[PDB]
């Protein structure tokens, strides 16, 4: 996921130009729903995931917001101690403490059903269990309990209208996500949200800690400590997931990390060539970046050392050669199916052998698997997600950094050889798998391009539109599912905000039942594909001379009204008095569009989906069930004010309403796709539209950790290095910080201070 922010300092015919692209993966119908809601305090316009009643990627008039992914370490496992004799009992301050459990049954279409047990301690859910050792592995997340205000924080974000109203909810978000700031006079702002544990001293985050009470975290620390920055003096923010500041720790998971290859360096690039952008050329970033090889800067300068003595006859120069005079942007040929250069395949190649001889011969087995891809892996419907520099690739980097490299080299990565004998050696093995593939003309390759699919499968891998629904892009674009601007005070025209975005295939996902696609199914296509945008209205004003349709709604609790706006793309816009009309008629437009995709979200966020598409899924829901506690979220929503409240109920009563239409008439209005899977679509409660966001926002983006497989590397490395060097090459291959990251906020502004 990227971001740029550009303040009044950096903009051209502007004060602030906001530019997100949030990565999240490819699907039809999108991942992203488009929306604007009036009344009740809000002025909304934007589009977020899964239609959450917060919007993720939008404004109001006065300010923007968006964010990224980038997550700290906010994730421990807990060791719990166990009693032979007190079996569902672990030792914590001095005492056997029973843990809670539950009974959880997988109902299965066409199969056998299935029952099983989830059990949880004062630390977290138990994630895994090892007789050997009595131990009962417990994930404590610092955003457990804090879920449902998480997403209310979202919500009420959208209200504010400078900086300090903004970081008030900013201080509210628990999950690990960085969140973004703009104005209308041109201010910019960036604040890394998040719950974050205040450790006991001595507490390795990359490691499980015992659960007996010792470890315990002390609580959470202040607000005051999460990165954040207002008005830079660069003029500018940008993040592509990588650290928030100096010294900021990564999450504990092996392959993360934060350390002086990074590809947010990449933007950084782009934005300092010239001292102002306007809002044309801010969006141009993203067709830049899209097309940017990532690992060309990283390594030409060793691979033209390496080969600088040799002559042109050599097929190993020739191929630094090839690499040297490569602009480093990929192009797609006229046949849609090559590349115009074929740098990408000749890193990727040279690249995997550099790790075979490196970092996986370094490591154990099989612990080496962890660390051999090259970064450049694909299949025909091509990445699944964004591209980035492999963990591999970044400790290479830092081993060829040598001395410029913060990192202590506990091991020769190189094995004693010179680096240049190394990666010769990898570009003989390039040049013998590229030449029997492409023959020995280097200057007539045509290497294949990547492809971009809209998947049918939601990223859980259950289907969220029939199989025939994927969709087919020539070129991959290394940039968000959707892309959005906001323009702050533009010189030209007589509107002081103008937005923009794409949400590709479409507004709509409903297909009706006789197999017709809605006019806003796949209308965004070929737009996304061209780097297109289209507006994103906010005034009464404009939403109406944009309209394409415009209706009201009669509430059922109490025949109130609400009136409903589409405009040209189909996107709505809801006009209500109160929080629970504007969120009624919110849910309402949600289970027109978006229905079938929606019912298939909630059963993929509860594990209810064996219950209608059989024993595929099983194991799926098992796990699902297993990962939360469904009474901490039903507490949270319990304890909520009635205007808390309002914003859930109003949402999931906004669905009944429709859901019962579609079932009244079904042979005009049930999506399709109900009938080919052979369900129907029932009511919703406040926990299932709660359940939403907690399945796809916390638990994809803030329930990161690798802790028990990082003490399995550490245990295996102290065996083979012995215990003082094993330890220092884990610190090596997982190190807690790298200071030379790029990071989001230049260290004159700010470091980390705790150490
Ligand atoms: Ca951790």
């Amino acid at each position: 996921s990227n971001m740029w922010v550009i303040g009044k300092n950096k903009a051209q015919d502007a004060k602030a130009i906001m530019v997100n692209g949030p990565q999240f993966g490819w699907y039809n119908p999108a991942y992203t729903y488009g929306i604007g809601l009036h009344g009740a305090g809000y002025d909304v316009t934007g589009n977020t995931p899964f239609a959450y009643p917060g919007l993720l990627f939008g404004h109001n008039g006065t300010i923007s917001w968006g964010s990224t992914a980038g997550a700290g370490d906010s994730v421990d496992i807990f060791a719990e101690k166990l009693s032979a004799e007190k079996p569902g009992y672990y030792q914590h301050n001095g005492e056997w403490v029973k843990m809670l459990s539950r009974k959880e049954t997988i109902a299965v279409k066409d199969g056998q059903p299935e029952t099983f047990t989830v059990w949880r301690t004062l630390h977290g859910n138990v994630i895994k269990t090892d007789t050997a050792t009595q131990t009962a592995y417990a994930k404590a997340r610092a955003w457990d309990g804090k879920e449902v205000a998480s997403l209310l924080a979202w919500t009420h974000q959208m209200k504010a209208k400078n900086w300090p109203e903004w970081t008030q909810q900013a201080a509210k978000q628990a999950l690990t996500i960085n969140w973004y700031y703009a104005d209308v006079n041109g201010n910019i702002g960036y604040v890394h949200t998040g719950a974050y544990p205040d450790r006991q001293p001595g507490h390795d985050p990359r490691l499980p800690v015992p659960g007996t009470g010792k470890w315990d975290w002390k609580g959470l620390l202040s607000f005051d400590l999460n990165p954040k920055v207002y008005n830079p003096q660069s003029g500018y923010i940008a993040n592509w997931n990588n650290s928030p500041q100096k010294d900021y720790p990564a999450s504990d998971l092996f392959a993360f990390l934060w350390g002086g290859a990074d590809r947010a360096t990449e933007i950084d690039t782009i934005l300092d060539k010239q001292p102002r952008f306007t809002a044309d050329q801010a969006w141009d970033v993203i067709r830049q970046t899209s097309r940017r090889d990532l690992n060309l800067r990283l390594f030409l300068p060793a691979l033209k050392d390496a080969t600088a003595n040799l002559a042109e006859n050599d097929p190993r120069r020739q191929l630094v050669d090839k690499l040297a005079s490569w602009d480093g942007e990929n192009l797609v040929n006229d046949d849609g199916k090559t590349y115009q250069q074929p740098g990408s395949a000749i890193l990727n190649a040279w690249l995997t052998s550099m790790l075979k001889r490196t970092v996986v011969a370094a490591v154990p087995a099989p612990f080496g698997k962890w660390y051999s891809a090259s970064g450049y892996e694909t299949t025909q419907d091509g990445p699944t997600g964004s591209l980035n520099i492999s963990v591999g690739a970044k400790i290479l980097y830092e081993a060829l950094q040598g001395d410029k490299s913060p990192i202590p080299q506990a091991v020769d990565l190189f094995g004693g050889k010179p680096q240049q004998e190394v990666i010769l050696a990898a570009l003989d093995d390039a040049w013998q798998t590229l030449s029997k593939r492409y023959g020995n003309d280097v200057t007539g390759w045509k290497t294949p391009a990547m492809a971009l699919t809209f998947r049918a499968n939601n990223f859980f891998g259950v289907p969220q539109a029939a199989a025939k629904e994927a969709r087919h892009q020539a070129e991959y674009q290394n940039r968000g599912t959707e892309n959005n601007m906001i323009v702050f005070s533009p010189t030209s025209g007589n509107r002081p905000v103008l937005a923009w975005d794409v949400v590709a295939p479409g507004q709509s996902g409903f297909i009706a039942p006789d197999g017709k696609a809605d006019k806003h199914y796949d209308d965004q296509l070929k737009m996304y594909e061209s780097f297109g945008r289209k507006s994103l209205w906010l005034t009464p004003q404009d939403v109406d001379e944009h309209k394409e349709s415009q209706e009201v709604l009669q509430v059922q609790l109490d025949q109130t009204e609400v009136k409903i706006v589409r405009d040209e793309y189909g996107m709505p816009h809801i006009y209500a008095d109160d929080t629970y009309r504007l969120f009624y008629g919110y849910g309402y437009v949600v289970a027109q569009d978006r229905l079938f995709q929606m019912e298939m979200a909630r059963r993929s966020t509860q594990g209810t989906v064996s219950e209608v598409l059989g024993k595929a899924f099983v194991k799926f829901d098992k796990d699902i069930r297993q990962n939360y506690w469904p009474d901490s979220i039903r507490a949270q929503i319990a304890s909520l004010s009635a205007e808390d409240k309002s914003i859930l109920q109003g949402y999931a009563d906004g669905m009944n309403a429709w859901i019962d239409k579609v079932n009244a008439s079904p042979d005009k209005l049930l999506p399709q796709q109900f009938s080919t899977f052979g369900f129907k679509p029932k009511h919703w409660e406040p926990f299932d539209v709660a359940m939403i966001f907690v399945g796809t926002m916390a638990n994809r983006f803030s329930d990161s950790t690798s802790e028990i497989d990082n003490l399995a590397l550490l245990t295996a490395l102290k065996d083979k290095y012995g215990k003082q060097q094993g330890m220092a090459v884990f610190n090596q291959l997982k190190w807690l910080v790298n200071p030379s990251a790029p990071t989001t906020i230049a260290a004159r502004e700010s470091a980390y201070p705790l150490k």
